[PDB]
């Protein structure tokens, strides 16, 4: 089956990239290649990242506009409220699990204010300019006059603000009635034409993933020794992801929906494999919607409203990764964590996951926020960036999975 062959190649691309990067790192690696050859060697991964980032804006905007315009305003409100509750609860559970695992295994045994960060999140939720929000996000810095906070739009897509605007605009189109049907059709057609482009990009995805992983483990120095140093951190992250995706989320699905959760997960295994490969939830969004609608029988209006929102707001993997990283860095620096600091870590990780952009390496940009909020040093992030390519991929799975089951849950609530 060609459809399964594509995903098999996408997954095997990670293994092939690991092998290629280990082979290149041996026999000199970066020093033997030199910057001129290093850039060319790593370029295909960068090209894949560029394509994935390009598709996100139209894909998310059109999908959300259509999904919101496809539901009654009251039904949409109830569904969105329950979906937000599910996302928040699952993210909090992931954060708590990560903190507990980090405190039990102790992987470390071997600046912006928090209020300003939350106000920046609120500002990004309501973009000041729709065109600017497509490639910029509000961010607060300080002038020492007393540190007075002054904000500006820095680079980085404001995907959360565009998501909110898309939902509101879809609701407005629904309320318009016959007059909004033309725009609903326009945005559905744009969404489908974007699904076509995503499907085409998925064919380049294997080569891009291979070269991305190979470059990211060639850039790593002393791969064996660095893995020996970060083994416990990697174990904590992957074990937390496994527990959350295989025990916690299916347990919630079973409790709220007596149907077997693992059959639902098998129904989307292919989207999960694509998410592990590309490490981007948005690239899996088309295939995930297809699988939940076709394999799991989730209604079209539930799926195409929930999954696009969850791909940006619901990131359980990101929250677990950030909590584990925070506790690991605190242990490295020998700072004890109390209930106040643990709760701060949990809340800040939830907010950061909500603010994350859902792109490869998109979860490390906001870990510094947690480290600053807990008064932990920010330099240690240098270590985490080395392992990201692996951990991030795991996160993506637990991210996209968190969406799918949620839809499967909410649909069952509708019935
Ligand atoms: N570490 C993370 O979860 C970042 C986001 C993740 N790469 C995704 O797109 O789902």
């Amino acid at each position: 089956l060609r459809a399964n062959l594509l995903v098999l190649l996408t997954v095997v691309a990670v293994v092939a990239g690991v092998a290629l990067g280990l082979g290149v790192s041996g026999a000199g690696g970066a020093l033997a290649l030199g910057p001129e050859r290093l850039s060319a060697f790593v370029f295909p991964g960068e090209l894949l990242l560029r394509l994935l980032r390009m598709i996100i804006l139209p894909l998310v905007v059109c999908s959300l506009i259509g999904g919101a315009a496809s539901l009654d305003p009251g039904a949409l409100g109830r569904l969105g409220a329950w979906a937000l509750l599910f996302f928040l609860v699952t993210t909090l559970l992931a954060s708590a699990l990560g903190v507990g695992l980090a405190l039990a295994l102790q992987p470390g045994a071997a600046s912006k204010e928090v209020l300003d960060s939350f106000l920046d999140l609120a500002r990004n939720i309501f973009p000041s300019n729709l065109v600017s929000a497509a490639f910029r996000s509000y961010s607060t810095t300080y002038e020492e006059r007393v540190k007075v906070p002054v904000g500006q739009e820095v680079e980085g897509m404001n995907i959360l603000g565009l998501v909110v605007f898309a939902i509101v605009f879809g609701v407005a189109l629904r309320k318009l009635g016959p007059e909004g049907e033309l725009l609903i059709r326009f945005f559905n057609s744009f969404n489908e034409a974007t699904m076509v482009l995503v499907s085409w990009i998925m064919w380049y995805a294997p080569v891009g993933i291979m070269f991305l992983v190979a470059g990211k483990i060639v850039e790593m120095e002393d791969v064996g020794l660095l893995f020996a140093r970060l083994g416990k951190y990697i174990l904590c992250c992957l074990l937390g992801h496994a527990i959350h995706g295989l025990l916690v989320l299916p347990l919630i699905y079973f409790l709220f929906t007596r149907k077997n959760p693992y059959r639902f997960l098998w129904g989307i295994v292919t989207p999960l494999a694509t998410a592990f490969g590309t490490s981007s939830s948005s690239a899996t969004l088309p295939l995930m919607m297809k699988c939940v609608e076709e394999n799991n029988g989730v209604a079209k209006h539930i799926s195409r409203f929930i999954l696009p929102i969850g791909a940006t707001v619901n990131m359980d993997g990101a929250a677990l990764f950030q909590c584990v990283a925070a506790v690991f860095i605190a242990q490295l620096s020998q700072q004890s964590l109390d209930f106040v600091k643990i709760i701060t870590i949990l809340v800040t990780a939830t907010a950061s996951s909500v603010g994350a952009a859902g792109i490869p390496a998109g979860g490390v940009l906001t870990l510094a926020i947690i480290l600053e909020a807990v008064n932990l040093p920010v330099d240690h992030i240098s270590l985490i960036l080395a392992v990201d390519w692996l951990v991030d991929r795991s996160c993506t799975v637990l991210n996209v999975e968190g969406d799918a089951l949620g839809a499967g849950l909410l649909q069952n609530y509708v019935d």
